[PDB]
């Protein structure tokens, strides 16, 4: 849970 | 910008 798939580009 | 890869798991 932090970084990976969901928000972002 | 928003949804995508980057954030979450």
């Amino acid at each position: 849970y932090x970084y990976x798939y969901x928000y972002x580009k």
